[PDB]
């Protein structure tokens, strides 16, 4: 028996605007979800969704595999050294049903003085040819803005529920610099369906991804509506009910930290379904030198013993580290 867990649908418009006692309630809704299974749908996002999903299959679908290596991440192709992040997930038929492509910010262009320094979780993105591919790199740019301002705002919803000034966190969260991600995923319907692509969980449930906690400030994801998503409560794991015009918020194990777990990171993972489907996570990340001083909200004063981290380690050792956890995605 699995329970479905309390996901609320949040309006987050007036976090838009400047009623700040109406910017007070979506605070309380959102600190009252953070405080329960740790998720909630933002609606109400002035976001056009209407055709992401058809895009991304439109993408991964007419990619052929001669531009899939030219694309490859360096897990992929050993040519592409400096492809850790932004480039193709290649799937691997009968072992691997997944494939994805993961883009940066667009306003790391070799110009930009952390490429020009090789620091480490910055690069340049990799696209397909524009005549293959008419309008994919527009899109996904103009796409990478348009949650760019609802994780913005997002982030004041937060700042606000803590008892902060709203710009707590987004005034590390910058164009210039920030560290945020899109990935592109397609999850395929197959038939048979390679077993060795299929994971069975400690109480059995089979899956395509295992638990694990998100390396992010905040996660931002827009998923088809194929519900797969789980997060664990101390009852157990509960389903987390599809909503395909919606995005499903969650904090990271950033957040997780600096709150002296006040706002904890939830386990969550992916059950498997045969369904043609696409996921398209936007991961809150702050600059690579972005530090927030932790706090402790449940302390009369407020006071933390805590080490501020900053965010470019943290974003390096976390993503090494659910590859070794979860495997190579
Ligand atoms: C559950 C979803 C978020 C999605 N999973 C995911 O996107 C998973 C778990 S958060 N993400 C990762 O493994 C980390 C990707 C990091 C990215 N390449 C980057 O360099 O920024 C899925 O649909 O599988
Ligand atoms: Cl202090």
């Amino acid at each position: 028996s699995v329970s479905k867990a309390n996901v609320p649908k949040i309006d987050v418009s007036p976090l838009f605007g400047d009623d700040q006692a109406a910017k007070m309630r979506v605070a309380q809704q959102i600190d009252a979800a953070s405080r329960d299974t740790g998720f909630f749908y933002a609606v109400n996002h002035g976001i056009n969704v209407q055709r992401l999903s058809q895009k991304t299959k439109e993408f991964h679908m007419s990619i052929t595999p001669e531009e899939k290596w030219d694309l490859a991440i360096r897990a992929y192709n050993k040519e592409h050294q400096d492809q850790v992040r932004a480039g193709y997930y290649l799937s691997i038929p009968g072992k691997k049903a997944v494939e994805s492509f993961c883009y940066l910010n667009p306003n790391f262009t070799p110009d930009h003085p952390r490429i020009q320094a090789k620091t480490p979780t910055h690069e340049v993105n990799v696209w397909p040819d524009e005549t293959k591919h008419p309008g994919f790199q527009d899109f996904a740019e103009q796409y990478y803005w348009d949650v760019f301002g609802l994780s913005s705002a997002l982030l004041k919803g937060y700042a606000l529920a803590l008892g902060k000034e709203e710009n707590f966190f987004a005034r590390h969260f910058k164009p210039d610099d920030t560290l945020a991600s899109v990935v592109l995923i397609r999850y395929p319907y197959l038939d048979p369906y390679p077993e060795a692509a299929i994971k069975t969980a400690a109480d059995g449930t089979k899956l395509s991804f295992e638990w694990h906690e998100d390396v992010s400030l905040i996660t931002v994801l827009y998923q088809s509506n194929v519900q797969n998503l789980q997060v664990e409560t101390a009852a157990g794991y509960q389903d987390i009910e599809a909503d395909d015009t919606g995005y499903l918020i969650n904090c990271g194990s950033y957040m997780a930290h600096l709150t002296n777990n006040y706002y904890k990171a939830p386990i969550e993972r992916v059950k498997w379904v045969n369904a043609e489907r696409q996921s398209l996570p936007f991961f809150v990340n702050l600059g690579y030198d972005s530090v927030i001083d932790p706090f402790d909200p449940r302390e009369p004063n407020g006071k933390s013993d805590r080490e501020p981290l900053s965010y470019g380690d943290y974003l390096q050792n976390g993503l090494v580290s659910l590859i070794n956890k979860n495997g190579q995605t």
